[PDB]
């Protein structure tokens, strides 16, 4: 088992859960891959068989009369179906562990709390929109967020997938520009022509909220506007730069995640978005000075009065900590959930001692734990990780274009 | 079997051919990814076989000549001796190519200006104070620092090794108190515990250099104290912070890593001691800031007035920047070389693509090749990167006891 240092303190312990992982990454003794963003009965029995022993664990009924039935339940339904279908109870459990077991992931001090829509029922396009609707509706709770994911009929032979086309529940449209340049977000480009292409008629500010694409099995997907008042958005200040404010810049309060695979036992559900609350690092820092995304950078530094004209002025980083500083006053100010990389580092800190005396370690990625500014001042900078796949999970998947 | 590697920023692909002659394995498993830990006869013939390959190849004379000559001179060298001996262009090719083949190291854009001190017919540690303190001379050069290796004798059985016991060769004294806490570095408390055993004087100040503890082959070591005159030391002052000056802050001009261990063709040197030139994070952020270094990072916090009640303040970000200005200012002021970040960052991106197309590819760690701080505003945050090992190689090794 991994031995596992922490260089701020000097401690030191064993990850014997990695011991556990199932499915494989993309390391090997040749080489190290970490640092890439994106890495038949008796085996779907084989998964089902192995969570169903997760859930009993969990409910201090392991080996019992229930378990053994359960087993012996999944078994004949596969065997006869191809397939199996989850409890109720089975599903929560199995969507928390996903998130649990997420390790890119520095909110998981929260697993535990998290709101469990069963959406498997669902039936059209329009039913799942409004069952997105009531997700936002209660996730967003007028700014005092609330994490919660919205489940969506399992793949199952014989039929089309559920899928979601947009990657969030909010984005910002990205409309390819007159000489070549983006108008909005950058990293929506893509399903902004796919919204227009399918009867949206776009807008032209750096600001607009996209429909959502909403594909039911075998159907086309259905253009759905967000009613406005749902989408609630912070305007974004700063305490004591005034002129910040005429920048026009926005951000929105919910992150819902929406073109992730939820797997539990085997059973894979292509469309169950997930929300909780921003960190501020990724507004402040990702999405606003990505070079690729809004890009505000030296904007902000040209109206702070930096000397931009060399790097060793720091220049950026100044700049870039007045954004996040900005971001934080203002989710405050509009009373919005928010956390800054410090609380949310020291928080997941806590989560990974939680998981030592629970489970023996937890999967964790240091390259998307460490934040983006101010890596080595946060505890995790200073925790050796060791990362691998547990399963339920959440997945990666292609667009479904 | 070729990585696919993407830079995120600009959307560019290439593929890590030479990620495919990595010899000694890593840490990682496809179960499980350790990229973020610190630390994880005559086979001397195929490693030095292969070092010889590398060097006709480098040259224009792979197959020909003085090739196959010198592959028979240690053939025979080997075969009468049990080892060999490099020619001294083999010396200088093999130091920089451990250099080029760092993963940590972000500053190899440099690798082909480096000084080699050839010391191999060294004998005593009178003899290797005379060595490095020529090396510490030429390196620092009154504040115009050049890239300089000195490379002691080589490893044979049966007589031991050439050590230096300081990680480096200019190191501030860690002090033990009356309640366990450390006065001065924290990182030294052990090897300022020997320097005082073996007969030093210890000082009082949180920045006494600590004096030299150097072995020659099967003898106990020797203190040294380094010529005051030949460390030269920065004071640390701020542009606008006036009280900067008066928290008495120092430090040292020059890097030099004096406990890895250097490994070419087959042969090793414990004691190769290399230096080349500071980046301002090492100093302002890790040295400076770290809670387990000087840690000083709320004292100035204090010293700006700012509300050090919230961790949403981002005091800690305000005053790790201004710590790394006061670290640039102060070495520009006092003309020693230092690099910030950014331009740090920058050359590394222009060494990948040198080396991407010199050898289709390039080791490299993303975990310390991305900076402590500010780290998805430089552009190697954004680089997918690939780890791995090539020889020749500076590697770890224990402690001389
Ligand atoms: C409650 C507060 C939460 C916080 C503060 C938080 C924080 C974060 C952050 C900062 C990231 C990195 C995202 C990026 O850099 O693009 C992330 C990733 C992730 N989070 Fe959390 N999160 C929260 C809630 C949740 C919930 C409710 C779930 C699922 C039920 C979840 C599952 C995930 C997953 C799967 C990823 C990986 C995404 C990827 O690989 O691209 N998080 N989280
Ligand atoms: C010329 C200016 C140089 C700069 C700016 C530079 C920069 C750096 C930095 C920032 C690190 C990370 C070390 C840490 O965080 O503790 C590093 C590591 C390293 N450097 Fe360089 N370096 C330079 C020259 C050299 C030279 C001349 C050599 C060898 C001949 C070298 C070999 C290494 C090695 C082996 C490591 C890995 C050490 C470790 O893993 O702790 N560097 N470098
Ligand atoms: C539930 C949740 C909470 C949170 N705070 N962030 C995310 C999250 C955000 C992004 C967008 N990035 C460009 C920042 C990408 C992901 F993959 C995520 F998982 C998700
Ligand atoms: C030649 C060279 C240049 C440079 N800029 N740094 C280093 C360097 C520094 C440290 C100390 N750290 C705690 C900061 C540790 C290492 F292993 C290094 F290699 C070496
Ligand atoms: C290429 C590099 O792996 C990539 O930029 C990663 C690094 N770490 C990250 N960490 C988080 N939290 N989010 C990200 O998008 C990334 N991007
Ligand atoms: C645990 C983690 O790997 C460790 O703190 C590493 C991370 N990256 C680093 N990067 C550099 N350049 N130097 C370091 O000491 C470290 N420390
Ligand atoms: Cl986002
Ligand atoms: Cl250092
Ligand atoms: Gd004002
Ligand atoms: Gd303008
Ligand atoms: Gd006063
Ligand atoms: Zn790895």
């Amino acid at each position: 088992f991994p031995r596992v240092k922490n260089w701020e303190v000097g401690s030191i312990t064993y990850d014997t859960l990695s011991a556990q992982a199932q499915q494989d990454g993309p390391c090997t003794p040749r080489r190290c891959l970490g640092s890439l963003v994106f890495p038949a009965p008796e085996q779907l029995l084989s998964q089902a068989r192995d969570f169903i022993n997760q859930y009993y664990s969990s409910i201090k009924r392991s080996g019992s009369q229930a378990h053994e039935q359960r087993l012996q339940e999944v078994e004949a339904e596969v065997a006869a179906t191809g397939t199996y279908q989850l409890r109720e109870s089975e599903l929560v459990f199995g969507a928390k562990q996903a998130w649990r077991n997420a390790p890119r992931c520095v909110g998981r001090i929260q697993w535990g709390k998290l709101q469990v829509f069963d959406a498997r029922d669902c039936r059209s396009a329009q039913e799942m929109f409004t069952y997105i609707c009531n997700h936002i509706k209660y996730a967003t709770n007028r700014g005092n967020l609330r994490s919660a994911i919205t489940v969506f009929p399992q793949r199952c032979p014989g039929r089309g997938d559920f899928r979601i086309w947009n990657s969030q529940l909010v984005r910002y449209a990205g409309y390819r520009q007159q000489d070549g340049s983006v108008r909005g977000d950058p990293a929506n480009v893509e399903i902004t022509e796919l919204c227009i292409q399918h009867g949206w008629t776009p807008g032209n500010g750096r600001f607009d909220v996209l429909p959502l694409l909403l594909q039911a099995p075998d159907e086309p997907p259905e253009l759905f506007l967000l009613p406005p008042e749902l989408v609630l958005e912070v305007p974004l200040e700063h305490p004591t730069l005034e002129w910040f404010a005429a920048l026009g810049l926005r951000w929105y309060a919910l992150p819902a995640v929406s073109n992730m695979l939820l797997e539990i036992g085997g059973l894979e559900f292509p469309a169950a978005p997930f929300s909780g609350w921003y960190m501020s690092t990724e507004i402040g820092t990702r999405n606003l000075c990505d070079p690729h995304r809004y890009n505000i950078l030296e904007d902000v530094a040209v109206c702070m009065d930096l000397d931009t004209r060399t790097t060793s002025s720091l220049w950026k980083d100044k700049a870039a900590v007045e954004i996040n500083v900005a971001v934080l006053h203002s989710y405050q100010l509009a009373k919005v959930t928010i956390v800054d990389h410090h609380a949310a580092t020291a928080s997941f800190m806590k989560h990974l001692e939680n998981e030592q005396k629970a489970r023996g370690g937890c999967p964790a990625d240091w390259a998307w734990i460490v934040p983006p500014i101010s890596g080595s001042l946060t505890p995790v900078f200073h925790q050796e990780m060791v990362n691998y796949f547990l399963s339920p999970a959440f997945r990666y998947q292609p667009d479904p274009w």
